[PDB]
């Protein structure tokens, strides 16, 4: 599952590989520390930090070890089906969530 | 903070992916790396282990690094060795297990 | 096993040997490429990186990319791309650092 | 454009460049897989293996990264001097070098 993004518990991008690199044409440089939701359309995109937050309050996974088939849109504004499998992880007291994209195009 | 040093692997202990910090630090690109154990990068015996730690943590759900860390040895391609602080996270894709492991090098 | 399309530059990344695979790949001849920044073979936002890479590396002498390798995304004359190994080496000649680097095309 | 040899860690060329064909006479098909000993007059020819295992062996250079005027030898018999340079590199876990070959006839 080629592309992965590593964001912190707010949803900042900490990595962000080179398979995620071609597919939503961010640098790597550009896409770490911008939030992951720059990476979805609307309405995803407003609601992601929502969707984090909900999850830090209630452990009550949607996606996390669960995935999903969603839109993501690349850096050019075009948006394609993907697939999102997520998991987390804990460094220094705080979590830290793993994206794998698969782009079903 | 998290380190840049990335490794996937899948529960097998094969490695799926490697960062490109992980590359610089291990010194094997991810084109040879992909597809190998997970166990090329550490020192005997922990080499020869690896794959039961893996295992049986698999079948018994008692984590030892996982979401605590730990310091650890590395081997580089070369053959030279390092501390490094390791973190486990573990995540599921399609149903399948995988590893993610963030590598800090402590030299 | 090592990559028959091999550029060599200079500490500047001037590029002063071509081979005849590095010219069918990337479509210059080593007539053209000599003497060119090698940062014309790939896309931005490496190319316009590219010389602080080799300065970086000149400074520090902690490679990226020397004796480790990378993939990464070359470009043809023509401006289409392609998935790239490079490995490079260092040399000395008339005391000067001299980089050879191979190339493998993973089309 | 000078020549420009690649050797493996036992002296097997495995490229050879257009000028390295110019010079030594012999086609790129031809060298690569050859040792690179075929490119030199005696004695040297006969003692090239061992120079390459010491420096395996020791780490202690003799030509590499300093250069020397030696003799060269062409694929039609006839000798010349040259100036030779010599880089090592790792590709696949395996020691080359890379030769660049100064015709100072
Ligand atoms: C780029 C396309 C993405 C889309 C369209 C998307 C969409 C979503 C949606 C709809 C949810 C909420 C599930 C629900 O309430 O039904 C969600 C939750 C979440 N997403 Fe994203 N996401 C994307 C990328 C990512 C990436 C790459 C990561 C991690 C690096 C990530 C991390 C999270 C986390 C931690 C949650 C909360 C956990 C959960 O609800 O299971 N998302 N995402
Ligand atoms: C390269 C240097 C590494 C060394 C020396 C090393 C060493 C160890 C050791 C000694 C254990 C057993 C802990 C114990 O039983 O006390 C362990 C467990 C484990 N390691 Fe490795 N490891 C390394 C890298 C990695 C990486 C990069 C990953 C994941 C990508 C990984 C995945 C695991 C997993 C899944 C376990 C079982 C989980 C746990 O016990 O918490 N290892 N490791
Ligand atoms: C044509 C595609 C190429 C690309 C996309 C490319 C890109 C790069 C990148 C990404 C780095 C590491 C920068 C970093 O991570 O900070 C680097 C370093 C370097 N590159 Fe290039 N390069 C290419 C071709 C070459 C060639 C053919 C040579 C030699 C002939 C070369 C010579 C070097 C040198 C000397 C360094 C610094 C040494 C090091 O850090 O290991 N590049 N390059
Ligand atoms: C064609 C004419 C050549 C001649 C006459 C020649 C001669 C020599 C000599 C005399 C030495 C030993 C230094 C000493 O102990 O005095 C040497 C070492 C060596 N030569 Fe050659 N060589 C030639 C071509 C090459 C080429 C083209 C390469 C690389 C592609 C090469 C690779 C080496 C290597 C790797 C060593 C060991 C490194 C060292 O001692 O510095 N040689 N060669
Ligand atoms: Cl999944
Ligand atoms: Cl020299
Ligand atoms: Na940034």
């Amino acid at each position: 599952p080629d592309a992965m993004i590593v964001i912190d518990g707010h949803g900042i991008i900490q990595l962000f590989s080179t398979a995620a690199e071609r597919l939503f044409g961010w640098s790597e440089l550009e896409a770490i520390g911008q939030n992951v939701n720059i990476l979805m359309p609307e309405p995803d995109r407003s609601r992601h930090d929502s969707y984090i937050s909900r999850y830090r309050t209630t452990s009550d996974p949607h996606i996390i070890g669960i995935g999903r088939i969603v839109t993501g849109k690349r850096r050019d504004g075009t948006t394609f089906p993907m697939h999102l499998s997520i998991g987390e992880m804990q460094s220094g007291g705080e979590p830290y969530f793993t994206g794998f994209v698969r782009d079903l195009t």
